[PDB]
């Protein structure tokens, strides 16, 4: 089996709290229609903290310009680099292993673009063989986590094909508050409420996996096997979410259907995730989603709503993803991650959970990610 | 083993000569020092032929102002994804088996950002099942090809793992040309010389690799095995090359150490290729590199003598790679491709090649991205 073995994630430091976001819009723009109404959603997203890298104080939230896109590399470079390098140090810290042991190293981002990417500095930073086997992925957003995990998982059994130990960093790195200067300027220009503006915060994550051949007294024992994963693109969706590239970065574009969509596609996904899962697909219980333990990406809150009731779950099942909402908001491609950690760690104090944990997340495509892991 | 099934690739329909590229440059600059430099060089980069999307009587040639990053994407969506497309309908057609059975999406390019990346509507224009496997790779530039060759290889060993059977689409697209007038802008205000200006041109390519699992008779046999792939990079390197995110796009930076590093990386990380491949690394004849056949990612002429010279070869050795430079100039991750492409077709008509060939790219990083290939 391809097991998880290490996990860790780092929110950014500074508090981005409702209080926070309105001092920063009314610095720089008069009360028009959008911004009031951004600021009235604002309050209502159910995130009781959101994270930045950067600080009340800092001239990211008080400079007159918005930042060049060159800008907003640097600032990805010098902020969100040593947040991955702190999450990936740690997460290496709970494997137990040593760096020089990782063959494979599986990055994502869609706040940054660069080459060379920032996987190849993490590898100077984390002291990586000089032959690890880097892969960045581009593209995908919020489904980012899940998707680094499925190429991950595939990657290793390919060792485990030729005999040889593989173990895999996985890390992912977001630091979309980078991006809240062009998108607050956007919003005022357009008079389109950007609820972008609401809902994303800063954090890095990162996950161990191993094929489990050549294993050492030092190395914690699986967490989860990965048992399968599997993505779903569904037609006619294109327009739903984009993330499009302009001179000052990204902007977000998130459509009002998403969480409609969103109770559609996860019990779709979910079941042809079961059906292509050879040791689960004949047994009819196995098509339940409440015989399983679930973590879902949580878009908004209004996104784990729907997943919730569209797959007969209760709020008490998705404990662990409205906590790492309501601590820290959508964070892209870690939060999945970081409800991992979540799941983990109550484990660990005496919490009673199922033997099989479905994740699942929507990223652009649109695109459903999903992964089924197993107690060992 | 896991092998090409199929290859295809496809340039731009439109020369860019140096007539072509001294047309362009006065009509928007009166002469200053470095823009006389850089057309001096461009005849002299032994480049026959270059190709762009863009006709000469292009508006992109023709427009007062420089594209913003937002039209530079909808110019890679509007011109590129065609390229793309066509190579890897191309592609699937060399090999002969059908869309509805490739398992796994491998894309990468450079010259584009996107959420959702260019992979996602190819899979729409393809016909790609709902639940193929994607990947778009990031940050690695001419590494790309043999860098996409690399993952492929071990998500189909992976497969081989599992005992089912996995067909890879691997796609390599892009439009350097899209960022010319951005680049063109940039040398008349620093007057620092770029070279870029005069090397790359546009072009998609594909390969189709197979698992060798579930063969049907309508696929094509093997045309190599893929034995083993292996990354290198090099540290004290890292301002070596890079291609950086401004507000117009990306602005690339190529030192002149590049030829002169070329020639240290390249033997090094072949000798590590072949000590990293256990069928090979107990006999000393395997360390020479004339035993083996070779295409080098012609990153200039300089690159390719560099590395000629270094690993003890003749022009004659590396015929396909100064051919491909010289007929379509650096296509970035595309050349590899098109350089397998020329070495199959030669080999079809009848001509003697070795039993066993290397890739070798410098990418960004720097890295240094390697396969070993067999005859079957
Ligand atoms: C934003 C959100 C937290 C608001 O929660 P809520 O207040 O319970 O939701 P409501 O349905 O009451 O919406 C309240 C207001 O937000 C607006 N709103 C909701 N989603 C919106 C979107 N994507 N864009 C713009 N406005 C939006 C509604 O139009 C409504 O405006 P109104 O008061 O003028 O009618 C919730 O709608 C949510 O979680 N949405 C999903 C966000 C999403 O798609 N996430 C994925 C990002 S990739
Ligand atoms: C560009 C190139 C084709 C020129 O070929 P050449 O004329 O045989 O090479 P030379 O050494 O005679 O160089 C001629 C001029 O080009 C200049 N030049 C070469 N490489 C350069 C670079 N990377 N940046 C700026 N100028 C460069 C030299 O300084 C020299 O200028 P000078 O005539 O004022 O002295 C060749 O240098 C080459 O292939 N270089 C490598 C390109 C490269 O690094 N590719 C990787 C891109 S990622």
């Amino acid at each position: 089996s391809v097991s998880i073995v290490g996990i860790a994630s780092r929110c950014a430091p500074h508090k981005l709290g409702a209080d926070e976001l309105e001092a920063i819009a009314r610095r720089h723009y008069s009360s028009t229609p959008s911004l009031e109404k951004m600021l009235e959603i604002n309050r209502k997203t159910r995130i009781d903290h959101r994270y930045s890298v950067f600080s009340s104080d800092h001239e990211h939230w008080h400079r007159p310009t918005i930042p060049s896109f060159s800008e907003c590399d640097s600032l990805f470079k010098e902020y969100g680099i040593p947040l991955a390098s702190a999450a990936s140090a740690r997460a290496i810290q709970d494997w137990g292993g040593v760096p020089d042991e990782i063959t494979h190293l599986v990055a994502v981002t869609c706040t940054n673009t660069a080459h060379p990417g920032f996987d190849s500095v993490l590898c100077r930073k984390l002291g990586l063989k000089c032959n690890v086997r880097r892969v960045l992925l581009h593209g995908i957003g919020c489904g980012g986590g899940i998707s680094a995990m499925r190429v991950a998982h595939e990657l290793l059994l390919g060792s485990t094909q030729q005999g040889v130990p593989a173990r895999a960093l996985i890390v992912a790195c977001e630091v979309p508050t980078v991006f809240a200067r062009s998108e607050l300027d956007i919003m005022d220009k357009t008079q389109d409420v950007n609820v972008a503006m609401c809902l994303f915060g800063d954090c890095a994550a990162a996950l161990v996996l191993s094929n489990g051949i050549g294993h050492k007294a030092s190395e914690q024992r699986p967490i989860w096997n990965i048992l399968n994963c599997e993505p779903t693109q569904f037609d006619g969706t294109e327009d739903i979410a984009h993330f499009n590239v302009h001179d000052k970065g990204y902007h977000a574009i998130i459509d009002k259907r998403i969480p409609q969509l969103t109770g559609k596609c996860v019990p779709a996904g979910f079941q042809s995730l079961i059906s292509s899962t050879p040791s689960l697909a004949l047994e009819e219980k196995n098509y339940v989603p409440s015989n399983y333990g679930w973590a879902v990406h949580p878009g908004g809150y209004a996104v784990l709503v729907a997943a919730q009731d569209a797959l007969g779950l209760t709020a008490d099942d998705l404990r662990a993803s409205y906590d790492a909402y309501r601590d820290g908001g959508n964070t892209i491609s870690t939060t999945i991650i970081r409800i991992l950690e979540k799941l983990r760690d109550e484990h660990k104090h005496g919490s009673n959970q199922k033997d099989k944990l479905v994740l699942a997340a929507i990223g652009h495509g649109i695109t459903l990610e999903t992964a089924i892991l197993t107690r060992p």
